[PDB]
């Protein structure tokens, strides 16, 4: 052992959030995370980034890569988001990925007009930013410390500055982490036209999880973990259905005792989990170096 | 299409006889609820009890060394028996054949090594076998077995000890009901086997096979816990296991706990049975090969 059992709260408690954001993030996002906890994130986040019926016919209708290729999809998505929680909008490594992001959804908004407002962008990347937050609240544990989030609002502000939409690179993002909730709730509880793309989409996504991490007779535990996170609105819009109140409590309590586990009892780990995974003899392929484009518009 | 009520295997117990139909309840103890994972931890807790004899440890890690240099197999290879024995019992031919393979593997090693396979150990590990998921169950502060599953459990196995082969002849004289099943596993855990680094190395190979399997990378910490949390204080000292962080032992026991609670009492029990499960899939899991059999010789009376 290179460091002592517990090391990841104290070094946060010693960093500065309005300096260190990209590392707080980075601690507080890929240490104690592994795949299961990130594939759970993606879960729940693209059913929550589609509530416009534009995306989630984009998604499920369009290209239909998280209809029928969606393993790949959740794999090519956090090939990205590893890399950007790893080193932060100011490193290029992570901007050159972005770019490639950007790029990819330029492509996609020529195809359909209005599926990419600057509301979408600063709705899905705050979701991702308050993501973790939020669903430790839901399984009764505390949500982040201050550092944590001052670090992880200026985190996702600093990604927003070079997030292309429609309507031009986010300039003018969410104040704060609180802000930032409250432009998600505010999201939340507008009136989404409910669509049957959304349906599809949300079954198809939920089901890539259910294969991945809860096959065979796993997959009605899966379920009730799944529809105990995702929030009541999101839930009604794509007609997942309702968690058994019995089994929520219990999945919740899994969850809580797992992460206490982890976070309080057990060892921190020495390693991210990318610098982890790139220890491996085969890479997995949430780890696989995300495509890469050119930089256009660079961090400042 | 849900072709069986949310609820009925409680009730099917229920309705059966545990003198005539102990096969079938063991079948619906052992093989529903339970999965490959359940099941791995299982051998993963029974290898190192039932190598508390030293020509055991001995036997299995430096003599074959198949547990030691090929873990995952050893796993694999021992449950397609053990499915297979749970899924159809001692009276079903499909299960003899199985087991008379066994007893010729058993019988060639012991003619390497005679005094490998008493009676004594014959009726341990078949008895700690059938009395691992009540004692399992009883750790994590949940029921034990309900009166017919014991005594299902109990005939179930005085069945199968009737054809398996030991140094001393086919086991004709076997504990005598469930409850003496458990106290000649407990007055076993009691004895003073000689501790010898075969059994450390052995312990640790079988433990490790579970991690590689179920708790991989990071995530071997929490593996040790529950194994550690789970395995008689004797055993881990007798194999140098060490012990579980007190404070992880709660908590890793309360998650067996509600796993166990929310399948069993609140989500629908499974139409099939795993190996019926694990039969329909495209490719055949490990675990749920058909073992390698052969032929007859000592049949089942009763
Ligand atoms: C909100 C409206 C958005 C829509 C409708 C959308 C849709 C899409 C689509 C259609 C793809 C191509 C793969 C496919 O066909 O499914 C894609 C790729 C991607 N998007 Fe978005 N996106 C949106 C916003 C965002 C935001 C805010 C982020 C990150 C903060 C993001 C991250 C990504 C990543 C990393 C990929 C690459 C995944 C791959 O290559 O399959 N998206 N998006
Ligand atoms: C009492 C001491 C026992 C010892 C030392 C022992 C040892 C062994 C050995 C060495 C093998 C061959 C595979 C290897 O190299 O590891 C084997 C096979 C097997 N034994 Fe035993 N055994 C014992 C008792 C039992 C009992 C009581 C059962 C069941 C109730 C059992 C079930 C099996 C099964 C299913 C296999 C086949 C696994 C394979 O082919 O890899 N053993 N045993
Ligand atoms: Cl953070
Ligand atoms: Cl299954
Ligand atoms: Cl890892």
């Amino acid at each position: 052992r290179t460091k002592p059992d517990k090391w990841i709260r104290d070094e946060i408690e010693r960093l500065d959030p309005h300096v260190d954001y990209a590392r707080i993030w980075q601690l507080t996002m890929t240490y104690y995370v592994d795949d299961f906890l990130m594939n759970l994130i993606y879960t729940l986040g693209i059913p929550a980034f589609t509530q416009p019926p534009l995306g989630s016919i984009m998604m499920g209708q369009v290209t239909r890569k998280a209809v029928d290729h969606g393993q790949k999809r959740a794999d090519d998505t956090l090939q990205h988001f590893w890399r950007w929680f790893e080193y932060g909008p100011a490193d290029e490594r992570a901007q050159a990925s972005l770019a490639q992001v950007n790029k990819i959804h330029q492509a996609l908004a020529k195809r359909q007009p209005g599926t990419f407002p600057a509301r979408d962008v600063i709705y899905t990347s705050s979701w991702i930013g308050v993501a973790f937050h939020r669903l430790r609240l839901a399984a009764g544990l505390p949500g982040l410390s201050d550092k944590q989030r001052i670090a992880a609002h200026h985190f996702w502000a600093g990604f927003g500055s070079i997030f292309w939409s429609e309507d031009g690179y986010v300039t003018n993002y969410p104040d704060s982490f609180e802000a930032m909730l409250k432009f998600v709730e505010d999201y939340e509880a507008e009136d989404w036209e409910k669509v049957e793309s959304g349906r599809i989409l949300g079954q198809a996504i939920n089901e890539q999880f259910y294969d991945a991490y809860f096959p065979g007779q796993l997959r009605a535990l899966g379920e009730q973990l799944v529809l105990s996170l995702q929030t009541p609105g999101i839930r009604r819009l794509m007609d997942m259905g309702d968690p058994d109140p019995q089994a929520q409590k219990i999945v919740l309590m899994m969850l809580n005792q797992y992460l206490t586990l982890i976070e309080d009892v057990l060892p921190d780990p020495e390693l991210s989990r990318p610098e982890r995974a790139r220890l491996e003899g085969i890479r997995p392929p949430q780890h696989i170096d995300p495509p890469i484009a050119k930089i256009l518009c660079p961090f400042k």
